[PDB]
């Protein structure tokens, strides 16, 4: 074959979005989890299989204990990881990685042991004779099909930020925010608590975040949306359990994703996102701030909550200069936009000589990664 | 020969159901009694026979003063259980114990003392090359063909419930109710007293059971069919004694099984047995419950009772959160249940290696069972 | 009279611990329990008496029903709860509640409603001129006399833990753990039943509860101990029933305290006590850490078991950073703890403008509680 395709992977923490590059949409998207039988079970033919990767795990959840390898971009466990690339290439895929370029995405700011160890296993577990790691944030842009604009990334793992002019980039503006889905989530749990629902355990940690993933939703004004939780009416909703349990969420919705304005909720002092936004800004040259402000992409998991756009619109407006318009284009279909922009990019042809190549790597060894790739 | 076969006895209390693995009924069911003659006997060329065991103990019944050796699953009296297993072996099957690995069934819950002990009766009272000792419910879960379950055990005994999930097991979750058919009959021959017939001696203490064995029945609402025994047409049932005396047994039919389910009948606080099967539900992960109301399943001599599914769906349904069917699978044949699953299980091939061997045993001593098995 | 008083209450489940702010120990501390005739009296000229309280339940226990009004930090039973307080106030103090300021404990994390109800029922069921609702932890930590420390509260209803530095307090560090005394009394009576001994109801579920509070002890190391088992002299222990029965628990004694540092046993993921502070250690900020590790404060009835402290220094100890000493505070009277510490609130002079006034719940309502105090 010709290019012989070219293989993708974004794994920041939660899911695993995977598929071939020079395609729309990843073939394969699932939970990055390890799953393993904590109940020691007692039958005869059984498994036994010692753990469950993926969303097989998803389906077999009250027995196993749950375990993200990724927490806060960073490989907690590393032969967890790599029991999900295998389950990725051989469960979905089914690719021989020897066939096959492969690229990784990865967050910035983050250790260089992930990016290096990350290579390592490339090379020397599932035999590949190219590869590159690359930054979530510029993927995205990509994606979204513009040369020039400041990525809010934020999935699971972390939030970064990353503004981009005409290509180009900028070390010291880049920020990494450490709030993510997964902070959100340990925060919600905590709200609920004083509603009388107790979650305790990995297992329905994961339902929590099925809630959140569509109950919840970002308030146009925090303190008036509260007020107006006096009367409930529209801000309560009731959701299923797989229990057959019924649940009843009011205001306890939508101050979930406050938190990502207002972090004292959470007790960090980090500043909220939008301030996070301003600091990267402000840290830009004068000159190219306007299109900065004018361009926002957001991107990742954790953008997805309805209303968030809005927001950050009121708060970046209210916080900058009213003489120059704060547009915020963040797409449907934002969640994959790292996925995507990583298929594009290894669809370029002239990107097919920057990989990283096996033989590259076997002479010059695993430390490479910095030197070649951004 | 291959394979050898392999022998398997059930014995919760009031029952022996013992033949080959490997075969779909047990040759051998016989009550598990051991009777000794009370009545100093005068003539020549009597037995003598110091005591009768099996159903030769309920054919010379009148003489014979009766000692169930097993209450609420534990062994009173082991020389008894070795009488009784002496009985089954040689009386009936006709097999050298040495020949045939021998899988023995035990309720949940139970003292460690019965299990070691019992091992400690196999191997050194009928030389025998390799035993199991295995969990009740389990076993009828295996003959019902699933793989998910909470199976309500309910023998003579002792009840005992233990859900299951894709296999696995859950300790914590396992519940055991010290009810059983041995403590409705005692309340039956209480409550006939009311009536005028008074049955006060072991021997019709087993007429009693076998009355109830057939006549009782479960109400599909217990005040309903109380108000209807005013007008007494149907509910009344003429039955006949070996004696040749006729019984006729009204409302007091089926209040009998109602105990089950309302304990304080017999003075004990004891949930009924549908709050126990919510204690083990409840005591469940969350996740998993949705299957467990779906799939319950019967087991044991006691829940042969008419309607007794019934009740219990009605029951349970009403408990539970009617967003989930609550389907319950009781079959007939329940009886047999565990029997059967101890065939399965000996059948397997890969259960050919668990087995507890004569040689470990001698290494290792009789507290190897726990060790081992579960 | 001057000042007034002010009476102190903690209820956290289990204990009514009551009397006089301003004194150094409470004068009435009883089991809350209310107990209920099951069984139908029949002579004349007895009670009736609808039910039973306190320490009177655990002297007439065999024909009761007792029902614990709280769980889990939770009421469960609120009329259950007015008339513990009722008898506290009435049987004991001997106080018209409308003459004293009252101050309740209540654990943290814990359901805005019963926050909230418990000060409904204070101003509406008993009229009180004042009352304030504190949390469990921080009392103690102030009986302790030390301004600084991670409070370790396990009472019988739940465990907490919190944080505090220089006063202030740390919302996301607080954690709060699903154990408590009567998740190991469940436990134990489970593990007697290995044994033989088998108890199945609340009368004697209370006897167990009592053995608990003195055999039982936590283990140096585990693992050694039970190996110690093997040869058995001084892990067992005669303790005589009120039956007249005697029970004699060996290994079985220590493992049930083990419970609180493997809660798998119990069947939870939830882990155990010492990575649970841990877990609120780790969420603090970086300075603070150092006087955290030194001053853990335990307090609460289920910290009583010995050697405790020595345990939870050894695992602590062991997953730290030994660069700094982990000394933990654990006074011997921790159990009163929380009612010293509402002594001392109540007598603090500054604290008498902070209560929650009569007439400020009659214009504002009873959701002030959490407007006002934390
Ligand atoms: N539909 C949704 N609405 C709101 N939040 C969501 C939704 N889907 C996912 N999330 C949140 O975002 C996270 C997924 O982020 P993801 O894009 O997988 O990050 P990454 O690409 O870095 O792995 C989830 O864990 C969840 O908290
Ligand atoms: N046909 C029947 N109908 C109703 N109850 C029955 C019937 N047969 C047996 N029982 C009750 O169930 C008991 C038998 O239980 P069994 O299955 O032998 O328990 P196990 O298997 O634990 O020994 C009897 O003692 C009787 O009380
Ligand atoms: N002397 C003791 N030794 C060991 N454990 C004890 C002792 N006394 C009480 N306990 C355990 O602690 C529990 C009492 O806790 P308590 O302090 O009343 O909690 P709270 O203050 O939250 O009500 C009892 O139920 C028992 O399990
Ligand atoms: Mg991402
Ligand atoms: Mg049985
Ligand atoms: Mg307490």
């Amino acid at each position: 074959e010709e290019e012989i395709a070219a293989l993708v992977i974004d794994n920041g923490s939660g899911m695993c979005k995977a598929g071939f590059a020079g395609d729309d949409a990843p073939r394969a998207v699932f939970p990055s989890i390890v799953g393993r039988p904590r109940h020691q079970g007692v039958m005869v033919g059984m498994g036994q299989k010692d753990s469950y990767v993926g969303d097989e795990a998803q389906s077999k959840r009250g027995i196993l204990t749950l375990k993200y390898p990724i927490e806060h971009g960073i490989v907690t466990n590393w032969d967890d990881m790599e029991k999900i690339w295998h389950h990725t290439f051989y469960n979905e895929l089914r690719v021989a990685p020897e066939e096959h370029p492969v690229l990784l995405t990865e967050a910035p700011l983050n250790p260089k042991a992930n990016r290096e160890k990350m290579t390592q296993i490339m090379f020397e577990t599932f035999n590949t004779p190219a590869m590159y790691v690359a930054i979530q944030a510029v993927l995205s842009l990509y994606a979204s099909g513009r040369t020039t604009g400041i990525v809010m990334d934020s999935g699971d793992g972390v939030t970064h930020t990353v503004p981009i002019y005409e290509g180009y980039a900028l070390p010291h503006a880049i920020l990494r925010l450490d709030l993510a889905g997964r902070d959100l989530t340990d925060y919600l749990m905590k709200i609920l608590t004083e509603r009388g629902y107790s979650f305790t355990t990995t297992a329905e940690r994961e339902i929590v975040r099925d809630i959140k993933e569509k109950l919840c939703y970002v308030a146009l004004d925090f303190e008036q949306e509260m007020a107006t939780a006096a009367s409930s009416s529209s801000l309560e909703k009731s959701y299923e359990l797989p229990d057959g349990q019924v649940i009843t969420i009011g205001n306890e919705r939508f101050r979930c994703p406050e938190a990502l304005f207002q972090p004292s909720f959470l007790g960090m002092e980090s500043c909220g996102i939008h301030e996070t936004t301003f600091n990267s800004i402000m840290k830009c040259d004068v000159d190219i701030r306007k299109d900065l402000y004018a361009n926002t992409v957001l991107s990742g998991g954790t953008t997805m909550y309805p209303g968030i756009a809005d927001r950050m619109q009121k708060e970046i407006t209210a916080l900058a200069p009213s003489t120059m318009k704060i547009k915020i284009i963040a797409p449907p279909e934002r969640k994959y936009s790292v996925w995507i922009g990583g298929s594009i990019l290894a669809s370029l042809s002239t990107f097919q000589q920057m990989w990283i190549s096996k033989q590259e790597y076997d002479e010059s060894g695993p430390s490479i990664v910095h030197r070649k790739c951004f």
